[PDB]
C-alpha cells in the first residue's frame, strides 16, 4: 500500500456491499460528503525553503499527552462490522503508532476492554435519554483511563442515510452495543459533563464561529470542526471551510481539531496550515481494518506517519507549530 | 419513495414523452433551468448545535393563516395533463398536508371546484386582454374563498420552449381552460387588482431589487423571487441568487418567497437561511401526481415535511424564524 | 430552424471538412475561441417586470442610419467558400432584414458589386503594404456608398490556425480576392484613414481599456471589442469580459460594439446589458449561408430578430437603450 | 510538429512505459502537476494594438548574456534515459537556438563534456553531504565556463513519486551520475555558495514571498518561482500563481523566472505578462529529445521561437520588456 486509496479498493472487495455502503455513505444527496474532498482539493500550501530540518518531528502535545502525529482515530461505531477483532485491532495499532484512539459509545467491544489495550484512549459520548446514565458512561470511561471526553454535539438525531434505507441495512445479530445491556444534547448537557469530570471535554461537530466561541466560554478543552463526514445535515459546510475563521475566533482558548476527508499526509499538512491542532481520520482507518485487521491499520498509520513527515519537511517545517504558520492559497 | 428523485423516474415512465417534456423543459438553451439547481448546490448551511429542540415546529403564519411547512404548491397550468384527477388530486393532498395550493388561471378544473376541496387555496392570475375580465377572475377567486392573489408578473408573453416546438406539442382535446368559455401586465394592472380585493396580492416573478422595493411601495403583501422555473427569459438569474439582496432591501415590508429547483427539505432550509419566508414547489408535485395521483402527492408532501423537520433540527432550529437566522457559505 | 445550432449541423453536413474547419477554427489551442462562449454563459440578466411593452422596438441608430436590430454581419473573408453566391447572398438577406453588412477587403465578390445590392453596407479594411493603396480601397468603398470603415486593428499578421495547417488548407482556385488584380497597422495608419474619409472609422479588435480611450482620442466613431473570434492571439481575453470596463472608460465618446460567440437573441441581450451599442455576428451567418444560401441567411436573421424582441420584452425593455440599463450577475 | 503536443505522443510511442512515467509523473496524487496547467489556462492576456512592430525582438539579457528567447532549458536529471546522446544532444540544440542550457548535478554525461559543447551553459546544484564537495562541484562548473549556478532549494529530499514506486522504477545499469565516482540545503548553504563563486546564484524552487525577499537579501542574482513540476510537495501552489506577488515584492532586486507547464509561446507570453524575466521548460524538451534526438530539440526550440514572436506581436509587444507591461485577466 503506497496510498490510502489502495486500501479503499481492498476493503470494497472484502466487505459485503451493504456494509461498505454503511461505511462510505452520507446523508441526503451526499453533497456534504463530496464537499469535504472538494474543499481539501482547493487548498494549496505555500511551502518554505532552506530551513533547518535536522530534527523534524511530527509529535504534538494534546490534552496532556504526547502524540506521535497530529492525528487521532475518529469515533466510528460498531467496528466489528468491518473485522472480527473490531475495536481491539484498531486500538492496538493506534497504541503501537502512538496515535490516540477514540472509543465509541456504540462500540461493539466494551469500553473497558478497549481501554485495557493501553495507548491514549479517548472516549466519545452520545447523550442518553437521562443525565445520570450519560454521566455513568463518562465515569466508566474516566475510571478506565480515557484521557478526554469527545462529546458528539451534531447528532440530536441521526441523518437520513439513503444508501442504508435503499439497502434495508440493519445491524447483524452478531454485532451489539457492548457498552449497554438517546436524546438531543444542549449546552446544559455540556455543563453537566464538564462539572462531573476532570478530563478535557472536546465538542465534536462545531461549524459556526459563535458555537466555537461559546464552546470556549463553556469550558471545553477542544472542539472538532466537522460536518460528521457528511452523514448528518446534507448541505452542511465542510469543516475545513470554517476552520481558519474558527481558529482566529478562539484565539488560543482551546485545541481546534478538524475532520472530514483527510486521506494523506499532504491533507494533514493542509489542515495544519489552516490552523488545526490535529485531525481526526475515520473511513480510511476502517478500510485498513477491513482489508487487513490490526496489521492493516498499523500499515495505514505508518504510511500516514511517513507522508506527514515528508510533507512537513518539503514545506520547510521542522515541527507541527511551524506547519501551522504556513500560508495557503485557494485554487 | 425516499427522495423526490425516485418520483421523477416514475413520472418519466408513465407520461407520454411530449408531456414529460412540457413539464421538464425551459426556454432557450435551458440555461436558467439548469442554473436554478446549480445555484442551490453552491449554497452550504452553517448549522448551529446544542439548542433546545424539544418542540421543533415547521409551521409558519403567512397571508393570515397557519401553514404546516414553509412551502406552497406553485401554480402549474393544466394539471389534467399529468393525471385524470388533475388539480383536484393535488389540492386534496395539499389540504390534507396543511400546505397552501395555488389554483391557476389556466386550471383544467374550474377554480370554484378546486376551492370547494377546502384547505388554503391561493389563486394565480394571468392578466387578460381586459381590465374587467381580469378583475372578474379575481372576484370569482375571492368569492370562492381563496386567501391570496398570486399575480404572475414575468409573463408579458410566453417564453420560447424549444422542446415543445420540436415535439409540435399542443394541448390534447381532452384538457381545457376550465375557468373560461391575454396581455402584458404593468404596475397600473397591479394597482387595479390591489384596489379591487381585500386579499393580499403577491407578485410572482420578481428578480430585480428595485422591482422588489416597488412591489412593497405598490402595496403587495408578498413577492415570489423567481425566474419562472427557467421557462421565461433564458439567461434570467436564478431567484435564489437574488434572494438575500431582495430580503435586505424590503426590510420586512412584505413576505418574500422563492422558487426554482427546490427538491428537498435541505433545499427548503437553504432558501430559509437566505431569508425566504416560504418556498414554492412546482415540478416535483407534478411528478408525484403523474406517478400516483392524490396518494402520490400526499407521499411527496409527507417526505418533504419529514426532510424539512430533519434539516431544521440538524441545523439547531426549533422554528422557521430560527432557520432564517442561519448563516451560509458559498462552495 | 428554431435555434442557430440547427444551422451549424446542416452546414457541417454540406461543407467539405477542411472548409468547415477553416470556418469553425481558432488559433493555437482554441482557448480564446472556447472562452468567448464560456464568458457569455457565465452572464445572467436581471430582468425588469411590469413596464410598458406596447411599442417594443429593436431598432437602433448607428453611424448615421437606422438599423432594424442592434446587430451587424461581421466581416468574414471569402464567402464563396461557403456558397456559390457568396457575399451577394449574405448582403441581400442583410439588406432585406435591415441589418448592416460588412464588406471585406478579402471579399470573393468585388466591393462595388456587393454595395450595388443596396442596404447599409460597411467596409472592413486590412492595412496594405502601402498607405496609397490602403487609402484607394477606402475611397472605393466610400464612392460605392459604404457608410463606415471597419478598420481591423488586431491583425498585424495572421494567427497560427492549427486546423488549417493540419488540413493543409488553401484557397481553392475558384475563390479569389475580387477587390485586387499587407502590413501591420499603427495609430499613424488610423490617422491616415481618418484624414481621408468623412465616414466614421470603427476600430475592430480593441481589448485594452487604454486602447479604447486612445481610439476615442484618435477620432474613431466606434470600436469593436473583440478577440477576432479566437483566431488571433490564443489566450486573448474575450471581448465580452472587457466590455463593461471599456464602456465605462469611453463614457459615451464612441459606439462600442462587441463580438465573439453571439448565438442567440438572449446573447444579444447580455451584450446590450453589459453596455454594447450593437453586436457583430460571424460564424452563424456563414452556417446559414452554407446550409441554404440567401434564404438560409434570411431565416437566421428573422430568427434572431424574433429572439431579440422576445428577450427584450421578457426583460422589461421597450427599447435597446432600456436593455443597456439592465443589470447583470455572474454565475 | 506544429504544437508541443505532437511531440508528447511521439515520445510516448518510443519510450519504455516506466521511463515515460518517470518523466511525466508527479508526487502524491499529482495535484500540483495538474494545477500547473490549470493555472496557466485560467490566465488571459489583454493585448495591445497598433504599436510599432517593425523590429520585434524576443531577445533578453540575463546573467550577463544575451539569450535568443526569454527561456532556458530546465534541469532534468539523467537525460540518457530518453536518448543515447542525452545531454549532449539537448545542449547542442540549445546552443544553436541561442537558449541557455542548465547542466544537472545528476547529468548522465559529465558537466565538462556538456559545457565543451559551447552555448550558454548554466549549472544546477544539489547540495551534497558535505560543504567541500558541494563547493567542488561549483568550482568545476565555473572552471568549465558555466555562467550561473542554479541552486535547487526545494529538495531537502525527494518527493514520493507513486508512478515510480508502482512501476518499481530504477535507473538502468547503462545510465550513471557522470559527475561522480546529499543533504538538505539551508540559507547557510546559499551563503557558502555565494561566497565561493563570482557567478550569479539563482535559487530554484521559491514559492513564498518572504523567501523571495530573503533570496534577494542573501545576494541571489535570481530565483525560479517553481513547485518543481509537481514532483516535490504534492499540494504546493503553482509558481505561476505566486509570480505576480513575488515580482512586486522583489521590486527589481533579482531576475524572477518561473516554470511549470510552459507548453507554448502563448504560455511564455502569459508568464512574461505576469512579470517573469524568463521561463524554464522541462518535460517538452525531453519529449523532443526522446522523439528525434538533437534535431527533435532543435525543431521544438524553433517552434517555440516562432510561437513566442507570434504571440508577442499579436499582443502589440516589440520587446520582452513591453510584454512584461501587458495586463491580464483571470477566466
Ligand atoms: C461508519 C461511521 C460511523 C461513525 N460513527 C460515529 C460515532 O459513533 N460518533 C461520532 O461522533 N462520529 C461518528 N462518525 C463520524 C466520524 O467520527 C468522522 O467525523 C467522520 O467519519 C470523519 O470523516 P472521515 O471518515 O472522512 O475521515 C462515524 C463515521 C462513519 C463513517
Ligand atoms: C408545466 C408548468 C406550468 C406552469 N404554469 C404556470 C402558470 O400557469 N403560472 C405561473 O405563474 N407559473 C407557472 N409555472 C411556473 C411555476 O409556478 C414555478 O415558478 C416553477 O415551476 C418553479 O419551479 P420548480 O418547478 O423548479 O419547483 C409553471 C411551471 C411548469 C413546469
Ligand atoms: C472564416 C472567418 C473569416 C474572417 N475574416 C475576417 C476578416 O477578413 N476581417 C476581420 O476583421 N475579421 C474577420 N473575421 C472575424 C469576424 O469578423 C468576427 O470577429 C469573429 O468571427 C466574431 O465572432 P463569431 O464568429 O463568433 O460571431 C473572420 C472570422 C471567421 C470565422
Ligand atoms: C524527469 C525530471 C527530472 C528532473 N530533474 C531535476 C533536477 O535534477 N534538478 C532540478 O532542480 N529540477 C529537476 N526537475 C524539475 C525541472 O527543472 C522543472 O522544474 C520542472 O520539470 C518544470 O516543469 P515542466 O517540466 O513542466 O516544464 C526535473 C523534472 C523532471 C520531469
Ligand atoms: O455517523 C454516525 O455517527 C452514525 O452513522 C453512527 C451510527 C451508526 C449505526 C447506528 C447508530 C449510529
Ligand atoms: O472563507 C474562507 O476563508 C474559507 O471558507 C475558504 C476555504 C475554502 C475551501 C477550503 C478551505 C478554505
Ligand atoms: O411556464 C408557464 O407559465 C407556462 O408554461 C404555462 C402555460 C402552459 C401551457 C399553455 C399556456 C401557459
Ligand atoms: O451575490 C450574492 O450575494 C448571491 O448572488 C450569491 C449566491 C450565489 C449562488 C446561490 C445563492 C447566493
Ligand atoms: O480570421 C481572419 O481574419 C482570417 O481568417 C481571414 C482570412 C482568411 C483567409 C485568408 C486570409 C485572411
Ligand atoms: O471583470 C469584470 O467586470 C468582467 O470581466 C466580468 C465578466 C466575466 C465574464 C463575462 C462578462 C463579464
Ligand atoms: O524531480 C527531480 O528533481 C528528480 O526527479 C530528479 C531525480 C531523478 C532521479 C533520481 C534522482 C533525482
Ligand atoms: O492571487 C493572485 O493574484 C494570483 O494567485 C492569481 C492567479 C491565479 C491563477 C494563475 C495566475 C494568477
Amino acid at each position: 500500500y503506497v496510498s490510502l486509496a489502495d486500501l479503499e479498493r481492498a476493503a470494497r472487495d472484502v466487505l459485503p456491499g451493504e456494509i461498505f455502503d454503511f461505511l462510505a455513505g452520507g446523508s441526503g444527496t451526499e453533497a456534504s460528503l463530496v464537499a469535504n474532498r472538494t474543499a481539501l482539493e482547493r487548498v494549496f500550501v505555500i511551502p518554505r525553503m532552506l530551513r533547518d530540518l535536522t530534527d523534524v518531528t511530527t509529535e504534538i502535545d494534546i490534552f496532556g499527552r504526547r502524540a506521535a502525529l497530529p492525528m487521532a482515530v475518529a469515533p466510528v461505531a460498531y467496528q466489528r462490522l468491518f473485522h472480527p477483532e473490531g475495536e481491539l485491532a484498531v486500538a492496538r495499532a493506534a497504541r503501537d503508532a502512538g496515535v490516540p484512539y477514540t472509543i465509541c459509545t456504540l462500540s461493539s467491544v466494551s469500553l473497558e476492554e478497549i481501554a485495557a489495550v493501553g495507548g491514549r484512549p479517548w472516549f466519545q459520548l452520545f447523550w442518553l435519554r437521562d443525565e445520570k446514565r450519560s454521566l455513568d458512561l463518562v465515569r466508566r470511561a474516566e475510571d478506565a483511563g480515557c484521557e478526554a471526553i469527545v462529546f458528539t454535539v451534531d447528532v440530536p438525531w441521526m441523518g437520513r442515510r439513503l444508501r442504508d434505507m435503499r439497502n434495508g441495512f440493519a445491524l447483524p445479530e452478531w454485532v451489539t452495543a457492548a457498552n449497554f445491556d438517546f436524546a438531543p444534547a444542549t449546552w446544559e448537557s455540556v455543563e453537566a459533563v464538564r462539572a462531573h469530570t476532570d478530563l478535557p471535554v472536546v465538542l465534536k461537530g462545531i461549524l459556526a464561529v459563535e458555537d466555537a466561541r461559546r464552546a470556549v466560554d463553556a469550558g471545553a478543552g477542544g472542539i472538532v470542526v466537522s460536518n460528521h463526514g457528511g452523514r448528518q445535515l446534507d448541505g452542511a459546510v465542510p469543516g475545513i471551510e470554517m476552520l481558519g475563521e474558527i481558529v482566529a475566533a478562539v484565539s488560543g482558548g482551546c485545541e481546534v481539531l478538524v475532520d472530514g476527508g483527510i486521506r494523506s499526509g499532504g491533507d494533514v499538512l493542509k489542515a495544519t496550515a489552516l490552523g488545526a491542532s490535529a485531525v481526526l481520520v475515520g473511513r480510511p482507518v476502517m478500510w485498513a481494518l477491513a482489508a487487513a485487521g490490526q496489521d492493516g491499520v498499523r500499515q495505514l498509520l505508518e504510511l500516514l506517519a511517513e507522508e506527514v513527515r515528508d510533507a512537513m519537511g518539503l514545506a520547510g517545517c521542522e515541527s507541527v507549530g511551524a506547519a501551522r504558520r504556513l500560508n495557503t492559497k485557494l485554487g
